DNA sequence: ACAGGACTCG
DNA sequence: CACGAGTCCTGTAG
C-alpha cells in the first residue's frame, strides 16, 4: 500500500536539498558488490530508481557528491564504500540512523531499518531477513517487492530522524553523533576501501613451513599417545588424556589452555598438544583463512569495520579481522611480515597509546597516587607492586611485577577475588588480600569503583567521557552472578569506552591534519588503542612528530596521554 | 545451520 | 582466557 513513483529517468524533484536515501547493497560483504536499487524520499514524494539508470546519470551523481545536499541514511558506510568501488563519491550525509540507534542503545543490536524503527514503535517497514532471506536463501527479490521495501525503508528514515535526534539531544549525545561517529564513518569507509596489501608468496612460504612443523608435532603426539586421533577434537583429546593416559582431572572433560598448562608436568604429550593447537591456528586462520579473502587482482584485503556492534563503543573488524593478527608469540608474529605498504618506497607506521585504560582510570577516579605515578611516567606495574607488597623499587621481583600487573588488569575489568584468583592460580582469600592492599594504596580508585556501581543503580546506565551510554538493568538482579557481571560492566565500561572515544577522536583529528598538511599518508587500521598508517618513506620524519602529537592531544586529561610509534617496511617491522 | 570449545587480539 | 571482540573445527541437527 505505500505510494511511490517507479521512475524510469532521474528528474529534478528527486534532487531536493534534503532527502532520505537508500542505496541498497544486499551482499553482506559490500566490497565491490552490486547496488540493487535506490529509493529517495523528500518533500516532493517517494521515488525508486534502478541503479543502471541513476548511477549513469550525471546530475544524480553530482547530487550524491554535493555536500550541501543533505541525506538521511541507514548504514551510510555501506553505501559509501560500494559507491567508492564504482568511482562515485557520497557526501552530505547529515544523519545516519544506524549510528543514532547505536548511541541510544548499543544493546538493541540494531542491524537494519526495521530494528531501529522498532525503538520508536514505527512498524511500517519489514526486516531485511524477511525480504531477502537468510544464508543460502539470501536473494534479491523481484522488482515490485524490492522497490516497495526500499521505499518503506527510506520513508522510515525520513520519519525517524527527528525523534532520534530529540532523544540524542536529551541524552546530550547530539555532538557525539554529529562530530564523532558520523565523521568517523567516512574515515573508516576510506580505510576499508584503501585496504591493506598482502605479500601472498610470503604467506604461501610460511604456510609451507607450518605444514612441515605441524606434521612433525602431529607424528610426535601420536607416538606419545600410542594412537591416531583428531587433535582438533576436544572430545577425542579428552579421551586420550584423561582415560588412556590417566592424567588427573582438575576441571565432559575440559581440555582448555588453562587446564593443559597445569597438566604439562605430568606428561610430555601436553606441551606438544599446546604447540599443535597454536600452529594449527596460524595455519587454518592466518594463512589459509587470510588467503581466502585477499583479492586476487590487487592482492589486498579489505576489512569491514563494524562501528555499531560493541557494547563499550569500540570497533570490531571482520572478513578478515585485522584486530587479531598474532603478535604475542614470535612464530605467529611473523605473519605480520605479509602485511606490506601498497606502493613502492612507502612504509608502515604504527603509533599506540601506552596504558590508555589505566590513564583514563587515573583521570576519572582522580586518585592522587595513580595520577602522580603517570605524571612521573613510572612503570605503573612496578609501582603497583611497590605499593601493594610494601617494598622499594629495587626490591620488586619479576614475580611481584607479574602479580601486580594482573591486579591492574583486574582493576580495569572490574575486580573480583574469584576472577583474580583464577587468573593468578591462587586462592580467593589470597586474591582478596591483594585487592584489599590495592584499595589501601589507591583509595581514589576504591571511591570510584563504589560510586560508579551506585550511580549505575540510580541512573540505570553508565557513561563514557564523550557521553556514550550503556544501560545496565541487571545491576539490580537478585541473582549474585548476574548482578556481579553488571557491576563489573559498570566499573569497566566507562574506562574501555572512554579510551574508545579518545582514539576515535584522534582518528578524526589525524585525518584533518593529514589533509591540512597535504601529506599522502593515510590510515589503514585501528587496533583499539593503536593506529596503523602507510606513507611514502619521505613522510616518515613528519609522521613521527605529527601522529603522536595528534594522539596525545585528542583530549585533555588530568594525566598526560603517552604514545609510542614505530615504522618499517612491513607491519612486522613497525615494532 | 548452529553451539561449544578451542585459538587470536586490545 | 576476569572486560571487549572474531574465526575455524567438530559434532550434532535437520
Ligand atoms: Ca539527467
Ligand atoms: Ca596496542
Ligand atoms: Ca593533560
Ligand atoms: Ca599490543
Amino acid at each position: 500500500k505505500m505510494a511511490f513513483t517507479l521512475a524510469d529517468r532521474v528528474t529534478e524533484e528527486m534532487l531536493a536539498d534534503k532527502a532520505a536515501l537508500v542505496v541498497e547493497v544486499v551482499e553482506e560483504n559490500y566490497h565491490d558488490a552490486p547496488i540493487v536499487g535506490i529509493a529517495v524520499v523528500n518533500e516532493h514524494g517517494r521515488f525508486f530508481l534502478r541503479p543502471e539508470t541513476a548511477l549513469a546519470d550525471p546530475q544524480f551523481v553530482a547530487w550524491l557528491g554535493d555536500e550541501t545536499k543533505k541525506k538521511s541514511m541507514f548504514d551510510s558506510k555501506r553505501a559509501a564504500v560500494a559507491l567508492k568501488w564504482k568511482g562515485i563519491e557520497l557526501c552530505g550525509v547529515s544523519f545516519d540512523l544506524l549510528l543514532a540507534a547505536y548511541l541510544l542503545d548499543p544493546a538493541q543490536g540494531v542491524d537494519d531499518v526495521a530494528a531501529a524503527a522498532k525503538m520508536k514503535q514505527y512498524e511500517a517497514v519489514r526486516p531485511d531477513e524477511a525480504v531477502y532471506g537468510k544464508g543460502a536463501k539470501r536473494a534479491v527479490p523481484d522488482e515490485p517487492v524490492l522497490a516497495e521495501h526500499l521505499v518503506r525503508k527510506a520513508a522510515a528514515i525520513w520519519e525517524l530522524e527527528r525523534p532520534f535526534l530529540d532523544e540524542l539531544r536529551r541524552n546530550e549525545q547530539d555532538r557525539l553523533l554529529v562530530e564523532l561517529e558520523q565523521p568517523l564513518s567516512s574515515i573508516l569507509a576510506e580505510m576499508e576501501f584503501a585496504g591493506v596489501k598482502v605479500d601472498t608468496k610470503r604467506l604461501e612460504q610460511m604456510g609451507k613451513e607450518l605444514a612441515e612443523q605441524l606434521g612433525t608435532v602431529e607424528q610426535r603426539i601420536y607416538e606419545l599417545a600410542g594412537q591416531e586421533f583428531n587433535i582438533n577434537s576436544p572430545k577425542q583429546l579428552g579421551v586420550i588424556l584423561f582415560e588412556k593416559l590417566q592424567l588427573p582431572v582438575l576441571k565432559g572433560y575440559s581440555t582448555s589452555a588453562d587446564v593443559l598448562e597445569k597438566l604439562a608436568p605430568y606428561h610430555e604429550i601436553v606441551e606438544n598438544i599446546l604447540h599443535y593447537r597454536q600452529l594449527g591456528k596460524l595455519q587454518s586462520t592466518y594463512i589459509e583463512g587470510l588467503l581466502k579473502v585477499v583479492r586476487p587482482d590487487t592482492k589486498k584485503v579489505h576489512t569491514i569495520f563494524n562501528q555499531a556492534l560493541t557494547q563499550t563503543g569500540r570497533l570490531s573488524s571482520t572478513e578478515p579481522n585485522l584486530q587479531n593478527i598474532p603478535i604475542r608469540l614470535e612464530e605467529g608474529r611473523k605473519i605480520r611480515q605479509a602485511f606490506v605498504p601498497s606502493e613502492s618506497d612507502w612504509l608502515i607506521f604504527a603509533a599506540d597509546y601506552s596504558q590508555i585504560e589505566l590513564r583514563v582510570l587515573a583521570h576519572i577516579a582522580e586518585d592522587d597516587n595513580l595520577m602522580e605515578a603517570f605524571r612521573r611516567d613510572l612503570d605503573i606495574h612496578t609501582k603497583t607492586a611497590m605499593d601493594i607488597f610494601q617494598v622499594s623499587e629495587d626490591e620488586v621481583t619479576p614475580n611481584m611485577r607479574r602479580q601486580a600487573k594482573a591486579v591492574n588488569f583486574g582493576i580495569v575489568y572490574g575486580i573480583s577475588d574469584y576472577g583474580l584468583a583464577q587468573n593468578l592460580n591462587i586462592s580467593r582469600k589470597e586474591a582478596a588480600e591483594f585487592i584489599e592492599r590495592y584499595f589501601e594504596s589507591f583509595p581514589g580508585v576504591k571511591r570510584y569503583m563504589e560510586n560508579i556501581v551506585q550511580e549505575a543503580k540510580q541512573k540505570g546506565y553508565v557513561t563514557t567521557l564523550l557521553h556514550r551510554r550503556r544501560y545496565l538493568p541487571d545491576i539490580t538482579s537478585r541473582n549474585f552472578n548476574v548482578r556481579s557481571f553488571a557491576e563489573r560492566m559498570a566499573m569497566n565500561t566507562p574506562i574501555q569506552g572512554s579510551a574508545a572515544d579518545i582514539i576515535k577522536k584522534a582518528m578524526i583529528d589525524l585525518n584533518a591534519r593529514l589533509k591540512e598538511e597535504r601529506l599522502q599518508a593515510h590510515l589503514l587500521l585501528q587496533v583499539h588503542d593503536e593506529l596503523i598508517l602507510e606513507a611514502p618513506k619521505e613522510e616518515m620524519e613528519r609522521l613521527c612528530r605529527l601522529v603522536p602529537e595528534v594522539m596525545e592531544q585528542a583530549v585533555t586529561l588530568r594525566v598526560p596521554l603517552k604514545v609510542d610509534y614505530h615504522y618499517g617496511s612491513t607491519w612486522y617491522d613497525a615494532k
